[PDB]
């Protein structure tokens, strides 16, 4: 049985290639679908973020609708605490990018019982008083729940619904007083501390960057995060205000926008020109708009993005399941292959890791799935279709990266090495979907860490002087590679490589190709 | 904005037709993926399935791995009562299918205890512990186990909620809170167990009495297993639908010559990821639907689709798409089971597939699908596939807002399915079985015509074309001046639907 | 029998264009019926009663008048001959061919004038001279090797420097050097002997020469009258010619279909405006190839074909395809080879011109283009034609184009012996020749002129019917079917328990064929 459903990608139709799918064909050993997990209470430690590292995370979300700087800033320390106990072997060594997930114009519930962590039971019937009095800000309960849009009571009315936490708890508004509204819980669940509210349709009004998104994109800057995952995304200047506060200093930082409301659909393209890459905010954008229209946003915007080569992330609620229990759902096992084959560059944990009792288990479980869904792409008619959209731009890296991966399907290559600086030659690979995986060796410490938002690219930090001949420079960045894919068992002595190199110092892209075998 | 996703039909390619997808863009009034809902406490009383037919039901599964006969009769009973309470009004009358799954070869355990990693296990097949069950010592009713588990190799239980290993002496690879007749699972061994018991020969025949209109058989491993059922059932049975459950390595393994001696099939993915790591069960999945695609046999997807809302009134995203993809995969049906037969809100979770269903039934590339379906059946020349085919191509040409098709046995109607079209298939027979079973297959509305034979052909004709069409008014998949196809037989005796018409809805 | 190679079927089943080429295989034999209309121009190598009765038993389908030669009273006559031969056959409704009448207009001309005085007179042109084009009638009779006249008064409106002037069919060829007021000086690129009175084109000019010349005028009114099937205009630059074509037959020449000949630059840059306003157009190869470098036409071909073919309008291939058979009895390589790709490439009808009007073999060569003609057209890619043709349309919702998709598509599925199209008008046949089913569309219909002008349809094989029309609808369905099926018997395109496709009107009224059978041939 052939390996890696080659069998299924040599059929002619989709229909076939389905029809070949084989549960007996093993997938390689390289994973290319980037993991994002999200860290809080359960995955914070040193001890357990190293193994999270070992199960597969490549980027740690921060979410600071939670906690405090201080807070997030100590998480951040461990993440890289943990990341730099293993540079002591530089073959194996993993750059972990460190992403900061924005506020935005949210509405958020306070503390229950003054801790970020506590929660109660919301029991259906039962009455439950909403109250804008900042003397419960840190006092919510299963009677009082304090909440932060001082204008809600001009917003809904009697009959109104209220969602908690992604719609999970839904409220229906029995009465309004001055500053309050008295509900009655229309399903039981579990009130935790500080939720999103939902009032799909109300007129609500909130700046696209708060004073607090300023303080806190400026803590990014101050804290050197890889990426902004910037909330509640509605337009293209939103994503140019939050590039402004982000500033020279931060020019460098990528900023994802998240696309949850009806707006952020409606107005894609101008937000996806506007910005580094993309999240499908499924948590948010499932309660905003119809749940049964999520999946159509979905595979829009991936296949949108796909086309522009950026990045796009899925997210929220892939192994929800696995907060409680150590294996997932069938229909969750069925939505993290289908993003995967949908073409994301990145899935994510959200609660499965930053509070649940199983998040090695669930990276672990986002690591198998995304295996097997990789073999099971379509490659030669995904190639064929990306080229043809792409087909307006005459540039000179694209070219180079479709010959690149021409060549690597043709001859079953088991990677392509890039050698890239900025980034954007490895990128321009990825763009294409290889089944190989990308070794990208770089210099630059924070594209290494950046790269983990492209499919296939494992970077790898060149950390040795830079050679006087720059062609035994290029040879000891190869070498690294080559080295590196066979510590990982990526390949092995003899086997065939695709080899992206700069002919000399001064080229600006891998203008130079080459097919190697392993050393 | 286009409706139903029209503006992405027309696309060139895949990756177009995803990129044009739109939330914006309404689906039809129809839904064409049928929805087959497991019967329990939360569910079986009469005025709760009402409700459920009311909410997009179609087909009533009885799971026999639990319960009397007593206790089925009754739950079917209901399932009639509430269904023939609707057949006052012939135009809004929904036929309902009922469904038996069975037990089959499952492998059970004899309060609670609570087994953890790394204590050791005993297993035993010594019948004095069939009641004496605790951590150290737990019996299970195959006795053949210990000739078909080698040393080392896993032993699952509890929905595969605890994994042992074999040193039976087991070690609790990890645990939990073990309870009484429990399922397990020896994944990686050939069991040997009968895939047709004394117990499943008593329920099978209890279906036929019962008449159920199919039966969902399970661990079904090889085309043999199909047909000691097909046997069980008998000349009494024979019109019975039989409907291979794939939850195991050798029923995927053997899955083509299961197909050929089955009715259908359905991905039964509960069992089947305990079976084969949960990882691989798109791989089954999508391969199983695929080929049933091709072979034109009904498939069901089936299992914790909607899980979650066993307890929440709202689905998780990844339910959302699991639903979502399983239509496009080409499932005909999507199943329910606790979200149904158990849990708090099982009205919600007809209704969420019923929404799910139409939304993506419309974002299916239908013109690269119809291109591939006849190309995969192209070495064949029936002459009823051809109407078919011509039938859902004038359908895409036209846009027309239904195909009607007069069959009595239905493969008329299962043919047109079988291609695909967009339209709902409103297919008018007198023969009320086929009228229920008509549910295992994508797009067929079925319709029981109750008026007696007319002299002329014609006649007989027109009046059943007339009872789609008020049908399809009353349902709101069309009116007065919209087209749509109608599939007949010439003459009385022609043998399939070889006349097909292009008509306005009067 | 599954080994039995016929109709290309094997390369019908191939995946893609290289593998259905691969496939292709000389041992695969082809069906009796041939779907490519064939276009004969009637001459004095042809003209006989006795010669076209040959020519009909050979294949032809459309006798072309050229009315660039010959008084009325000549044409006449051979109209009258074409018509005595076709009827000499009406004895036996079964095998009776209708034969359609076509009138190819002279239309407007550019000509010199004489040289010296005479009209048999030549001088040399050589490469390199100097020429002067005058419009001084002064000199209409004074040509010579340093001054030519021309008829064309707006020459010098429509050409500039640099611009080239063809004389006699592109025999010779002059660069304008210098323009005046009303004279060209040009140098002579390409020389030769240049007589008197000869042709001019003007490669890449707005000719603004009338739509119709009036001796077109005269002969379009002639043709009304001798009850002509169709008009091939010539030299049709922009919808506004085909227009006042229209215009000139009038309300008594309305259902004459109009042809547009694409013969320049002009045209083709226009093509889809002429083709709007058209019922067909003819690739004027002959013509086209002066105006425009001769290593182009296939592209044009190419392209008029292929956007004929998504209108759904008729598209003639036409000139020098069989040139060689004027004097020889078998055709060139390259002959076989275009004929059989232009049916490759979509062409409706083929046609003949010297071939025909005056070679030694007319008969042989309207026997080799049928011959020609059946093997291409099993070796169509049918399956991605109709997928690519469907995909063209697909804005159209229209319900006599989905009867026709379903029916061919059926007819695909059951490898149907025919389709069987009952029309009065001729467009429910029209919309499934548009489809290219590979099996023949019997057209039965009880209108003489929408049989004779089917054939501009690939696979339309019309079929008259002369019965009086039955009072039950059902009926006189039946019995037109029923003709339709003893005409594919005789003619051996199918046999009793074959399948055909039979589109009929569900009633009188149902203005289109809205039924569809699958049918056993009795
Ligand atoms: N930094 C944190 N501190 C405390 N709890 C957190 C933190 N991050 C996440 N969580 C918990 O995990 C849940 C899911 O995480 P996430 O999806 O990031 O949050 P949300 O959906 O509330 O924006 C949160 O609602 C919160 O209960
Ligand atoms: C549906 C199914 C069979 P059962 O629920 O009877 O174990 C499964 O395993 O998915
Ligand atoms: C037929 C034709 C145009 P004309 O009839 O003007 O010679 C041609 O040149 O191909
Ligand atoms: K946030
Ligand atoms: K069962
Ligand atoms: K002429
Ligand atoms: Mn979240
Ligand atoms: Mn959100
Ligand atoms: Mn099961
Ligand atoms: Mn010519
Ligand atoms: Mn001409």
């Amino acid at each position: 049985i052939q390996t890696q459903q080659l069998h299924a990608a040599m059929a002619d139709t989709f229909l076939e290639h389905m029809c070949r799918l084989d549960i007996d064909s093993a997938p390689i050993t390289a994973r290319n679908t980037g993991i994002i997990c999200t860290i809080g209470p359960a995955s914070r430690s040193v001890e357990t973020l190293k193994e999270m590292i070992k199960s597969g995370m490549n980027v740690a979300r921060m979410n600071f609708s939670h906690g405090t700087h201080e807070y997030h800033a100590e998480t951040i320390k461990n993440v890289r605490t943990a990341t730099e106990s293993f540079a002591s072997d530089p073959i194996l060594y993993r750059p972990v990018a460190v992403a900061l997930d924005t506020k935005g114009p949210e509405i958020r519930t306070g503390l229950i019982k003054g801790s970020g962590t506590a929660e109660v039971e919301l029991k259906k019937g039962a009455t439950l008083k909403i109250t804008l009095d900042n003397a419960y800000m840190e006092k919510c309960d299963e009677n009082i729940l304090w909440l932060d849009y001082k204008n809600i009571c001009k917003v809904v009315d009697v009959g109104s619904k209220v969602y908690v936490d992604d719609g999970l708890i839904s409220l229906q508004v029995k009465q309004k007083g001055p500053d309050f509204l008295v509900t009655e819980v229309e399903n039981g669940g579990f009130l935790g501390s500080k939720k999103g509210v939902n009032l799909p349709g109300a007129a609500v009004d909130l700046p696209a960057v708060s004073e607090k998104d300023i303080q806190d994109l400026k803590f990014g800057v101050e804290q050197d995060v890889d990426m902004v995952f910037a909330s509640f995304i509605r337009k293209a200047a939103d994503v140019h205000e939050v590039r402004k506060i982000l500033g020279e200093k931060g020019k460098n930082i990528k900023i994802i926008s998240k696309i949850e409301n009806h707006e952020g659909v409606r107005r894609f393209d101008e937000i996806l020109e506007a910005s580094d890459g993309i999240m499908v905010a499924r948590g948010d954008l499932g309660i905003e708009i119809p749940a049964e229209k999520v999946f159509l946003a979905q595979k829009m915007i991936i296949g949108r993005c796909n086309r522009a080569g950026k990045p796009v992330i899925c997210a929220t609620q892939m192994l929800e399941s696995m907060i409680k229990k150590p294996r997932p759902t069938r229909a969750e096992g069925s939505d993290v292959a289908n993003a995967v084959l949908d073409g994301a560059d990145c899935i994510m944990l959200s609660g499965e890791t930053a509070k649940g009792d199983y998040p090695l288990e669930a990276v672990r479980m986002q690591h198998l799935i995304a295996r097997e869904a990789e073999a099971a792409m379509f490659h030669r008619k995904l190639f064929e279709e990306l080229a043809r959209a792409s087909s307006h731009s005459t540039d000179l890296m694209e070219a180079m990266a479709m010959g690149s991966v021409e060549a690597s399907y043709k001859c079953l290559a088991a990677a392509l090495i890039v050698l890239t600086e900025s980034g954007r030659s490895a990128h321009q690979v990825a763009r294409y979907r290889p089944r190989a995986p990308i070794i990208a060796v770089t210099r630059n410490h924070q594209t290494a860490r950046q790269a983990h938002l492209y499919r296939g690219i494992f970077p790898v930090v060149c950390k040795d002087p830079v050679q006087e001949a720059w062609a035994e420079d290029v040879d000891l960045r190869v070498n690294l590679a080559m080295n590196v894919g066979k510590a990982r068992g990526f390949f092995k002595k003899g086997d065939v490589v695709i080899v992206l190199t700069g002919w000399r110092p001064g080229s600006g892209f891998t203008n130079t190709m080459r097919v190697v075998p392993v050393p």
